[PDB]
């Protein structure tokens, strides 16, 4: 989901220059739901703006926002021309996990069939039934299956009983709240209030940004309790941008107000009123020379691998300085056992640090998917670290497997790519893998960058020992030397290419690895599941001989990882039961592993690295493959079908 | 791969019936699956057995024990009548690793055209390329490609190179294992020792089974190192031995096994059964099995009796263990270490396959009722990983055979680290059962078929009874262990209820005969449910069945779920229901029409999804039980419609090596 809305305050815009905004608005945001969008701005043909005000129109329509461009334009009531001085418009991607994406069910939802009171909305209301059952025995009539109806039906309710004729619009709003349940980051808009924008959060992201020419009358909104608002000095003109997210406003102005829980903003008469430098460069969320994000992401990790480590790997004399620990390493080597929850992508990079982690820990290291771990209310006590491994820092299960185990007194870190995200807060301590901005719905670059982070944790907790010093120079020699090796994988794209053309027609695909590389069999998978729609499976590799070998002939489609580590003979068995079951697997292997390039026929070739970090160079052929198969298909890689980016309901 | 011999000793038995015996007992070890058979016994025709010692005669061929049984009848110079007061007959069922199957290389394994020597190997000597260029270099022409004639070859080189004239059968097997590198399994026979045995094993299971109607000597065979010491019986000669692999072969002659161990060297000489070894001493130990636990009966395949016999395997798992007057569990496999148990602070179960899966299926009782850390690791990533291991871990080892490699290996790995050890095993004798420091052995019965079926419920339910054992101590949990027990005293008759659904599920065999995927959806108790019907599906009939987290669809598997994508969810009335609703929502609302297993009572999903397979309510951590039987039938009933044969293993090792 995604909210964005522009308030022009005495800065004139045409209302083209307005739904132009509405739209490159939920553009920067699409990647959050793409399964239906609206926008709801203000009506009427009135060469004076002020007379318009009144009449507040809503287009909504299903598809992702390029539906709702076309839908906005090429419309004969609407004229786009008048000059609006002072305007709010609200706009909404929906990410439709229930019911139909039809425009009913779109944002912004209203109150009545005048459109007194829209609201759009990110979230849940936990007891929306019951609001539904109050609103309609008072005389309010539902139109919609959605939890958001009861938040635009309850805050004219509100307005149809207040004590005073003027009542703040926050006033109204807070009544609202105060009867919903659950997580929401609303903002309002009414005919009653015309220009007058409200936006309140709770467990749900929602800032303001601000541009003005002139000068801001203080950095610091002092919050009310029911030289006090943010508001150009000497002029009035500002323009105020609204939204669940910081890359739809970082291409107007760097300069927003993080709200918090239950913090009830409001603008009036262009002023920014609180109730109870963003560190981004637009080049960061711009594809640059590459026709997908995905594509862009998986051939960036060269980079965002070095930012990962910058500042806190020294190679010349071989230390590792996590800041984000400082305060408390000391008291993690005290712990007894190593928790990592996470779900999808952010649980295999657990899966895929796990055994080195053992390693250089000594430590008991349990990874858990953040369902599961909830679901069985797993023990937790006082002496374990938990970490909590989430791109966005806000998905649900995860998030909850943290209050969870704070209830129970754990040590808890996070390893994140959000600043100010709810797992980065809530935390003891956070680590930022500092990867940039993902754009594209699949994890690339999250992963290896996660990858890394609890890597270079692992070689912060044996810094102390004399009989791991060689072994930390091994590995920090490979992380010197991965981001070139990571170029040298990229190079191979062509000759990744070719071999997806010989299976985007098939059905089904098995990818087989086994130590550091069953969480590259399982993480390939699930992009190839996620991206190109074929069942791809991820099965481990010394689990071949009790049953999912039956399952291989030679019509069914195999991927096997074969490096020289420690289990390179086991792997080398587990290829030679594929093949007497008439297998001809793709060999996933190392430059001078000569042997297995000579029986084999078709083999992606990856250079060799550290064993505890060969599983960062043996995904991204998977993250590649996955990518040619769905163009192949005809598929879009930054809009895959039944799902978007972020899971933060439920 | 099978084994068996028959050693009358003073037992009159004519020809025919030492081969009828010997056909008879390979029979018993056709279910692993061979590609040859072969029999070696006294040959001549001479009325006088005793004249008849010194002719060895061999009859081997590459196909069924059937076409064998036809070939020995089919014998024109051979008469079938001669009576023999004392004879040894070995047996033998090949599974073809070096060499390719053939008459040749084939068992018994000969040390020269005469015969002297024979020998039945089951395993792989991993050094035969260094023996046999020693023994050719000596002067020993080989005929076959097979590891196993380097032993038959070698034992005649220590008797061609003895020391004294009586040196005994033992010394020169002695001898022989000594130099032997890899796993084995022999049986040996010899003209120079008429009516000798000598059985020896290394990393392979090997038993011997006793009949006489005279008093034995002893019940424990006292080692002998390098009349009293020896078993025999007593007052006269009359005895019987049977040499087998596998107890199956045994159980019908003899319900009285002696289980060997590494390097034991077994040997009958004038009728009486020593053990060598370079007070310790070997159990001669009664069997509980019967005949009839390994027949399919009135089942046309292993699979379906082990399926619908689940109703009486789960009452045998919890026989004299949890009593239904006073609602206690009482395991006394434990009792000796109860108490150890208790004070330790970690769980870990370590298995591979099926029997991971029964860990997952029971890791949140565990964890609800031992309050501990909960632990479920697959045996082989276990080892990868060296996995840390500590002095006050309790390990588990789930295994219906006792003799996987990966889990074996992980229980002497945590051996090492001082951890408490338990095994949970199907197979008395088997490795697992004898290296755990106590076990719990599941008494499921034999499983025959080639897939597990009432082994994963079996260990499902031991699992559970174990978890009882831990909080039987705790006031504020009597309830929850009322509640669990009254569902185990109702689960057989809610199996049957499943059982008598069988028509649902053949309905929804034709409906995905001609699918090659299928998501199996769940979550909470039934992620396990999900991961063992998808490898059920996976192992028996062919198609690509995958087990989804529930909780994961949002993270991107759900992208798969299309109009065309069959999906199965598993929906059960417990606390996870309200979340479960939602994955439902959520596949529906992607053109996914899935098939629904649910509670019988749950009207809400059974009118708003068209197929649901409804199963009767249990306990919310006996639910696995139920909600999986559907999915065993569902794999039978999908190859069956294919053409398939359910009882034969299609997974084969790697290809032979011919050299
Ligand atoms: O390709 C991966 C998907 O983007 C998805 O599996 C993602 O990894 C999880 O939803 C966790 O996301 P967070 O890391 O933001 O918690
Ligand atoms: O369908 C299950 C198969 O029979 C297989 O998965 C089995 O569970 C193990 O591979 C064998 O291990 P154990 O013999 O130790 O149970
Ligand atoms: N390795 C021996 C015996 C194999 C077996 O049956 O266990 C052979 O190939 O003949």
């Amino acid at each position: 989901c995604g909210i964005f809305a522009y308030l022009n305050y005495h800065v004139p815009r045409t209302r083209r220059e307005i739904l132009e905004t509405l739209i490159k608005g939920l553009q920067r945001l699409e990647y959050r739901g793409y399964d239906s969008a609206g926008v709801g701005f203000d009506g009427g043909n009135d060469k004076d703006w002020e007379a318009n005000a009144c009449k507040i129109q809503l287009i909504k329509k299903k598809g992702k926002v390029k539906a709702l461009d076309e839908e906005v334009h090429k419309q004969q009531d609407m004229d786009l021309d008048i000059e609006f001085d002072v305007h709010l418009g609200i706009a909404h991607t929906r990410w439709a996990t229930h019911g139909e994406p039809s425009p009913v069910n779109s944002h912004p939802q209203r109150s009545d069939k005048n459109n007194e009171f829209i609201v759009i909305h990110n979230g849940i209301i936990t007891n929306y039934k019951d609001l539904k059952k109050f609103l309609e025995s008072k005389g309010y009539d539902f139109e919609s299956e959605t939890d958001t109806e009861t938040i635009a039906k309850l805050v004219k309710y509100m307005y149809d009983n207040r004590e005073s004729q003027d009542t703040s619009f926050t006033t109204l709003v807070e009544r609202v709240i105060q009867q919903l349940e659950g997580a929401f980051a609303l903002v309002f808009k009414s005919v009653h209030f015309p220009g007058q924008a409200v936006g309140t959060r709770r467990g749900s992201p929602l800032l303001i940004g601000v541009r003005s020419e002139h000068k801001l009358s203080t950095d610091h909104i002092p919050i009310l309790y029911r030289t006090t608002c943010l508001f150009p000095v000497e002029e009035k003109a500002v323009e105020y941008y609204f939204a669940s997210d910081a890359s739809a406003v970082i291409e107007h102005t760097n300069r927003v107000i993080f709200l918090e829980d239950d913090d009830v903003a409001a603008v009036v008469d262009g002023r920014l009123s609180i109730h109870r430098t963003l560190q981004m460069e637009l080049q960061q969320i711009m594809k640059g020379n590459f026709s997908s994000f995905m594509q862009k992401e998986i051939f960036e990790q060269p980079e965002s691998v070095v930012n990962t480590m910058r500042g806190r790997v020294n190679f010349d004399d071989y230390t590792v300085n996590l800041g984000g620990l400082k305060d408390h390493i000391k008291e993690i080597q005290r712990c007894r056992r190593l928790i990592l929850i996470a779900c999808g992508t952010s649980y295999h990079a657990g899966v895929a640090t796990r055994q080195v982690l053992e390693e250089l820990t000594e430590l008991p290291v349990m990874v858990e998917l953040a369902s599961d771990f909830l679901d069985r209310n797993t023990p937790v006590f006082r002496d374990d670290v938990c970490f909590f491994l989430s791109q966005s820092g806000e998905t649900a299960d995860t998030l909850m497997g943290l209050r969870y185990c704070k209830e129970r007194g754990a040590l808890t870190v996070g390893i994140t790519n959000t600043v100010g995200s709810s797992i980065s807060r809530e935390t003891d301590c956070e680590v930022h893998i500092n990867a940039g901005p993902e754009i594209g719905v699949a994890s690339t670059k999250a992963y290896t960058s996660q990858f890394v982070s609890l890597v270079m944790f692992a070689l912060m907790m044996c810094d102390d020992r004399i009989s791991m010093q060689e072994r930390r120079k091994e590995i920090m020699l490979g992380l010197k030397r991965l981001p070139d090796l990571i170029k040298e994988v990229l190079s191979m794209d062509d000759e990744i290419q070719k071999l997806a053309t010989e299976l985007y027609h098939q059905k089904s695909v098995l990818i087989m690895g086994r130590g550091y590389h069953y969480a590259t069999c399982l993480e390939g998978a699930l992009k190839i599941k996620e991206i190109t729609y074929m069942h791809s499976e991820g099965i481990l590799a010394g689990e071949l001989k009790h049953g999912p070998l039956a399952l291989v002939d030679k019509l069914m489609p195999v991927i096997m990882i074969i490096m020289r580590d420690h289990t390179y003979a086991k792997c080398q068995n587990a290829l030679q039961q594929v093949v007497a079951r008439q297998g001809r697997p793709v060999v996933i292997c190392d430059k001078e592993d000569t042997e297995t390039i000579k029986n084999t026929k078709r083999t992606i070739k990856v250079p060799h690295s550290v064993d505890c970090l060969q599983g960062i160079l043996s995904v991204i052929p998977l993250q590649l493959l996955a990518f040619h198969l769905a163009v192949l298909r005809g598929y879009d890689v930054d809009f895959p079908r039944n799902l978007a980016k972020s899971v933060t309901v439920e």
